[PDB]
């Protein structure tokens, strides 16, 4: 390009600078194409050009002005890419705003559609504010190849669209643009099917919805509602390694986790609606919004001192009771907390405090509602059309046909929509199995095996990877994480391992080791100490997350008070017990609503939780150790920086069955950073208890569960105790120590202390 050329963009005066910035193809080889991109960058010292499915970096040069950027790039296809920019000490990577000059569908879209490769396909698909033929209006396009015909219905047209039929392309997608409409229009999707029959669907890849039961989709104007402030945290995060920091999670269901009342106005952010009712059983309550969220939720999780929250399914969805988890509109957040803007605002106020979110997907089915995915066209188009692997009959949900390129492809993009738009950190995948297995809760008879007799469902390991994959290449540094219940291989390894690729893994051995322990009366633990031990037998073959989750607190399982056997003060102190020795075992920690203050009751999604029981001393009590706990997490490298290496662990000695006593040490790069970790799961207290430490001094109490401002009964070392050359369980040096009734203490050497 020309000075001439770049001035024009410098000082606007050119007549349309789609035609320069962006990608544009400069010359076709045999093999490759040579293709330029340009930015105009004003503030930004460097760039690159990021292509990151072919997992490359290419910097851009100044050409002309100092903030006028080229890149050169030879490659056959360059669909994909990110610029990264840097001002001053800053980097971001983002989309190049001028990719796309149309807001409709080109030949290009639409073949990258069809082999299912379309990344941004959001971006065409769904609704969009956008000028066409020199008006402003609304472009709709909707994938629905055997309808007979198809129209766009809504509060514009009074719900009738015989003058707004739509156009079919290449035998596959539906379009249509409409002048003078904006954003807020209200929305169908009239279809006709090959035997006259004329249906009402919401749009799949819209951007917001009625609020439940309605299903009319709403026009949003995405990329122009809500003003971000997190380049810094998104900075950090792509340059970090999440697997080496701490990670506590605090699970959320939003529906349930406050209610405000409904005889008032829901604020949102600069607006207000109409309360959201969370029942007909109990009207006087409503859901708060992701903004009254915003104000009341972070703050209190960035006093508890957890680093993410992870949020129970929040993709739009008909059925409070499905706990979130049958979506139905895919792409918006649910309209019973707000506007999509209102949990942008959540994510960036997240963000500003330090705090990740973490969102539960669901790509795995979808129910039966008519106003949805299911018989789209008046064909199987999402589902299989055999309910041997394209249903799920103990549910009553369709499962997706991961072959087919279309239906991947919505679903691909779709994870890759909410890291885009919504800036999430991480997700995680419910029931994982349900994919992977094509005899999933089958008999024999009900179900055929793959191409080669196994029961392995080969399109959905096959997306799970390619999801995997892509997602760490367009943002890395972000969390994966799977729940997947039967020992089916390398499900937190690389694809290239032959990994499904997902980084962190729910241990769910250990959560059922963990609370068949703590269930057992105290003098009977004896006979069990393998439930205290055994998970550390398969740890190393997955990057495990120790998540005690909302599933094990509903269905007359308790919540974790009532599943402690003794009287109120031992209950306590079993939590107190349990949770320290979560904290203190390899792997990252996720633990749910309620379980923080010591609810009582089971998780009721119908309700919010209780808290009033905060009123109470020893609900306090447990509150503020989980508070300390968390600091101490955050605090101390030991307890995450090797949580994935056999450096960070080792155990002291776990024999001791008799007494319930076990301890070990966790480590990092620093061996001053070393702790002792000795935890007593009865309630007799020992007196000259005796372990095995491997350097002599003054050993630290850093922290004691039975400490009375925890509600234990405060004994204790009474801050800490010098080592003995007495050596024991294989180690030069140990400790003489009180073992508190029911609680579990954290040492550490402090190699500066006064002999
Ligand atoms: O300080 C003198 C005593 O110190 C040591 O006692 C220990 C116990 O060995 C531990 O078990 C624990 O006691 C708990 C007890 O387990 C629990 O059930 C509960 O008992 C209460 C009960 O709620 C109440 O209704 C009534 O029975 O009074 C009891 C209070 O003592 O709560 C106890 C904790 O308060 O911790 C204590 C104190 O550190 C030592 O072992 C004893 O020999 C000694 O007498
Ligand atoms: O009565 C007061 C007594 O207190 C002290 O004895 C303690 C020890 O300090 C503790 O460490 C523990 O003993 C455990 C021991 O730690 C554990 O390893 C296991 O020992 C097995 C051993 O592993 C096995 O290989 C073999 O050698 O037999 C050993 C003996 O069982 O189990 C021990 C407990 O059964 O608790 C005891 C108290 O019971 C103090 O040092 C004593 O001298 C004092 O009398
Ligand atoms: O004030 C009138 C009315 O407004 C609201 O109803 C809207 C619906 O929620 C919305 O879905 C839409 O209804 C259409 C269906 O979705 C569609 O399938 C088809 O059958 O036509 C319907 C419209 O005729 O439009 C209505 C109308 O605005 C609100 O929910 C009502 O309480 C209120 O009565
Ligand atoms: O053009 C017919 C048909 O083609 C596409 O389907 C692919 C399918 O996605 C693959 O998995 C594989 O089985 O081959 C098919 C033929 O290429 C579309 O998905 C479909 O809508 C369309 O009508
Ligand atoms: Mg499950
Ligand atoms: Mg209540």
């Amino acid at each position: 390009i020309s000075a001439d050329q770049v001035n024009q963009i410098i000082y606007n005066l050119h007549h349309d600078p789609f035609e320069i910035l962006g990608c544009h193809l400069l010359e076709e080889g045999k093999n490759t194409k040579k293709w330029v991109v340009r930015a105009y960058l004003p503030k930004a010292e460097a760039a690159w050009v990021i292509r990151p499915t072919e997992r490359k970096e290419d910097p851009m040069n100044s050409v002309h002005h100092p903030n006028f950027f080229e890149c050169i790039i030879e490659t056959p296809e360059l669909n994909h890419y990110q610029l990264k920019v840097k001002e001053g000490e800053h980097e971001k990577v983002i989309y190049d705003p001028y990719a796309f000059s149309s807001p409709y569908l080109t030949d290009e879209d639409i073949y990258l559609f069809s082999e299912g490769n379309h990344h941004r396909i959001y971006e065409k698909l769904g609704a969009h504010v956008g000028e066409i033929n020199g008006v402003k209006g609304v472009y709709f396009a909707v994938w629905a190849p055997n309808a007979r015909n198809v129209s766009v219905i809504g509060d514009f047209n009074n719900w009738d669209g015989r003058e707004h039929q739509m156009r079919k392309r290449n035998y596959t997608i539906w379009e249509l643009f409409v002048p003078e409409i904006g954003s807020g229009t209200v929305y169908k999707y009239e279809i006709k099917n090959s035997e006259g029959h004329i249906y009402e669907k919401s749009d799949p890849y819209g951007f917001y919805r009625e609020v439940r039961p309605n299903t009319a989709s709403i026009v949003v104007d995405i990329d122009n509602i809500y003003q971000w402030h997190d380049e810094e945290w998104l900075e950090k995060r792509r340059n970090s390694d999440p697997l080496k920091q701490p990670v506590s999670v605090y699970e959320v269901h939003l529906g349930s986790w406050l209610h405000g009342s409904s005889a008032e106005k829901m604020p949102l952010l600069n607006g207000e609606a109409d309360p959201v009712i969370v029942s007909e059983w109990n009207p006087g309550a409503r859901f708060l919004s992701y903004y009254e969220l915003a104000e009341k939720l972070i703050p209190y999780v960035k006093d508890m001192g957890y680093t993410h929250i992870e949020l129970l399914p929040i993709a739009e969805h008909p059925f409070d009771g499905s706990w979130g988890y049958q979506v139905t509109g895919f792409y918006s957040p649910t309209s019973r907390f707000g506007r999509p803007e209102d949990f942008m605002y959540f994510v960036d106020k997240c963000h500003e405090n330090g705090i990740g979110v973490i969102l539960d997907w669901v790509p795995g089915h979808f129910p039966k509602d008519s106003h949805g995915l299911a018989y789209f066209d008046g064909t199987h188009l999402y589902e299989h059309a055999d309910p041997r692997i394209g249903e799920h009959k103990e549910w009553g949900t369709l499962v997706f046909n991961y072959g087919r390129h279309e239906v991947r492809n919505f679903l691909v993009a779709n994870v890759l929509f909410w890291f885009d738009k919504y800036h999430v950190d991480g997700i995680r995948v419910d029931a994982v199995a349900s994919m992977l297995y094509r005899n999933y809760l089958r008999k024999e008879g009900e179900w055929i095996a793959n191409e080669y007799g196994g029961d392995e469902h080969i399109e959905a390991v096959s997306f799970i990877r390619e999801v995997n994959t892509l997602l760490f290449e367009y943002f890395p540094g972000i969390l994966s994480i799977a729940e997947e219940s039967t020992e089916w291989e390398k499900v937190s390894r690389p694809v290239a391992a032959g990994g499904l690729g997902f980084n962190l893994k729910w241990d769910m051995g250990w959560m059922h080791d963990m609370l068949d322990y703590f269930n057992i009366d105290p003098y009977f633990r004896q006979y069990h100490q393998n439930n205290v031990t055994f998970s550390m037998l398969y740890y190393y073959n997955e990057n495990f997350m120790l998540a005690l989750s909302h599933d094990e607190i509903v269905h007359g399982k308790s919540n974790m008070l009532g599943k402690m056997p003794g009287d109120e003060w031992q209950k306590y102190a079993n939590v107190r017990a349990l949770f320290t020795y979560m904290y203190t075992h390899p792997g990252k920690k996720t633990m749910f609503m309620s379980m923080e203050f010591g609810q009582w009751s089971e998780w009721n999604v119908w309700g919010d939780l209780e808290w009033h029981l905060l009123q109470y001393e020893p609900h306090q009590q447990l509150k503020q150790f989980f508070t300390d706990l968390n600091a101490l997490y955050q605090q101390e490298p030991a307890l995450y920086t090797h949580d994935f290496e056999y450096h960070g662990f080792e155990w002291i000695d776990c024999n001791d069955n008799t007494h319930s006593v076990v301890s070990f040490l966790r480590r990092s790069d620093d061996p001053n950073d070393s702790l002792v970790v000795v935890c007593n799961f009865t309630p007799q207290p020992h007196s000259h208890y005796r372990i095995g430490v491997p350097e002599a001094g003054y050993y630290v109490e850093l922290f004691n569960s039975d400490a009375k401002q925890y509600g234990g009964s405060n004994m204790g070392n009474l801050g800490g105790k010098w080592a003995d050359e007495w050596s024991f369980h294989n180690k030069p040096y140990s400790l003489d120590l009180c073992l508190p009734p029911l609680a579990v203490l954290i040492l550490k050497l402090d190699p500066t202390k006064v002999p």
